[PDB]
């Protein structure tokens, strides 16, 4: 039996009190695509980001319905707008047993609060010890002096730093001033240093810390570059488009000898093993960063192995079709 | 001095008598760019393709003025209409001194006629022995005799061929019947031997005749992969879109041990060289599809080192603004 038939599902999760993305978030607003084809089936997440993502949690659904009302009559062209893309593109994958499946379901560790409590924490991880931290809140001096703080405590520990574009050069300056040099290579990366990439490209070069991009791949004219300072990017699929699409920029970066970690829109579970699955495959040796479940109220149709958050099945979400 | 001005211009080169692309070709219709900032200047070419561009020469020239309005205010985004975003990015490059100059100018020949008399041409070659010939315009039979002949007569030739996607499983087979196998990897690759991809990847498979995507890059949704039987990408920058999507392309065919072909959409002289620029900066290993100038009258503005074609220069061009 070739028969194909589709469900397309609308949700919102209630997120945890206090989730920060400069703006609040109350809820993640988004969509299940299903695909079934005999005896098969596949799914995939489009859940745009606001305040990231071009396009509307509605927007979204408009172009998702019309295309899996293609796909009902037979084999088209993927969608453009790229939550919808992801999210078709994963289905398909599925559908084709061509997302492989994974041992591992990695993340990691987002991190916040009390300095010496973060070093307790840190200190009794299992593995090979990877963290991101968030910098750019707090003012330069005190951003430096914690992270100093962190890599002298623990000389294994590899921090994955995040300044979400918010430093002039001279902050940039003053922040990496109060990080030991002899340190500075166990910043694995830190993404966006500064409002400008030329800013960033300066900070990396004059500092010896690692950059990374992550706002700038979605940019209008990105191009993937081997340059003196920048040592990673963070492809964020939900943000990118199809997964055909996410492997080229991973094999783009690899080919350049950058890290690719494979990172969170703030998927749903669904979207967020799939993800995990994606890192696995295709960057076997970049834990992912997908440590953002744990900000939201419920799991739904498919589980984050370990996790205890609740599970919403599929008979309680919403049917458009 | 920092101050911009820009001048773009448009021509029509009268092609050779019986020049074919299914379709005739009389004049080759197109424009260039030059921008200049201080001391520098740069230039490129704005040329689509009739047939294979989805762009008319009108609809970029439209395009391009517009961006080129923007552009001397200060930067700004590349176009996104492959003809325009290859020659501002072009123009751009050399303006910065980043599309690097070459010893070499070189094009792989692209022969026709007489099979005897082209032996006779290609025993005669000094250097490497790649030529490129057409298929599919001849009965199967015909085709695989004659390349057959070719192979046999010289034993260090490689040959490019391309069928256009002109057969069907049973005419590729009909051609690889009667190429000895003992010189098909002397077959550098097949372009498009077949109507549909998926007959063309079974083809190669099948016959071990290498194969190469050319209209496929172009298409909605092709991705880049490494599959048994696939060994070449063509690459024809016109109309693929800017020199940095260009090196994407390039890098992500070498990343998957693939060769990358740089190929002519039968540019002018000055788009010409700078494909040969492109070439020997990217590809400096793989002798690049060029040799299309003398289906020409005239070059213009910029020379083919060796070539005895008249030359217009530049004060006998249109210009626009
Ligand atoms: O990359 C990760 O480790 C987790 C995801 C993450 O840090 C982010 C997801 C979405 C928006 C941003 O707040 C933030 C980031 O800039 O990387
Ligand atoms: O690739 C080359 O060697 C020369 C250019 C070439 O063969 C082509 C240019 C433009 C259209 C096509 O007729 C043809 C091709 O399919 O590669
Ligand atoms: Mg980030
Ligand atoms: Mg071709």
């Amino acid at each position: 039996s070739h028969m194909r038939s589709a469900q397309v599902y609308r949700w919102q999760i209630p997120m945890d009190a206090g989730v920060v993305l400069d703006r609040r978030l109350k809820t993640r607003d988004g969509l299940y695509v299903c695909l079934r084809e005999g005896e098969r089936e596949g799914w995939g997440e489009i859940s745009p980001l606001p305040g990231f993502s071009q396009e509307t949690w509605e927007e979204a659904q408009s172009v998702l319905l019309a295309w899996v009302n293609n796909w009902l009559a037979g084999d088209c062209e993927l969608p453009q707008m790229p939550s919808v893309a992801f999210g078709v593109s994963c289905a398909l994958a599925e559908l084709t047993d061509t997302l492989p499946q994974a041992a591992n379901y990695r993340a990691a560790p987002l991190c916040n609060g009390d300095p010496d409590d973060l070093i307790l924490k840190l200190a009794d991880m299992p593995g090979e010890k990877v963290a991101k931290v968030r910098v750019g809140l707090y003012e330069a001096v005190r951003d430096g002096m914690v992270v100093n703080l962190l890599l002298e405590a623990i000389p294994d520990l590899h921090l994955r730093l995040d300044a979400n574009r918010a430093w002039t050069p001279l902050k940039g300056q003053q922040f990496a001033k109060y990080v030991n040099p002899d340190y500075r290579d166990r910043i694995a990366f830190l993404e966006e240093p500064c409002k400008t990439r030329d800013d960033s490209r300066a900070f990396a070069r004059e500092t010896g810390i690692a950059i990374a991009w992550d706002e700038s791949l979605r940019e209008p004219d990105f191009a993937f570059v081997a340059e003196e300072g920048v040592r990673a990017v963070v492809i964020k699929p939900t943000l990118t488009g199809s997964l055909e699409k996410v492997r080229e920029q991973v094999q783009a970066a690899h080919a350049l000898g950058l890290t690719a970690v494979i990172s969170s829109s703030i998927e749903s579970s669904l979207g967020l093993t799939q993800l995990a699955r994606i890192a696995a495959w295709l960057t076997p040796d970049t834990i992912p960063g997908l440590d953002t479940l744990d900000l939201m109220q419920a799991q739904q149709v498919r589980r984050w192995p370990g996790s205890t958050l609740p599970v919403v099945e599929v008979d309680a979400l919403e049917r458009l079709l």
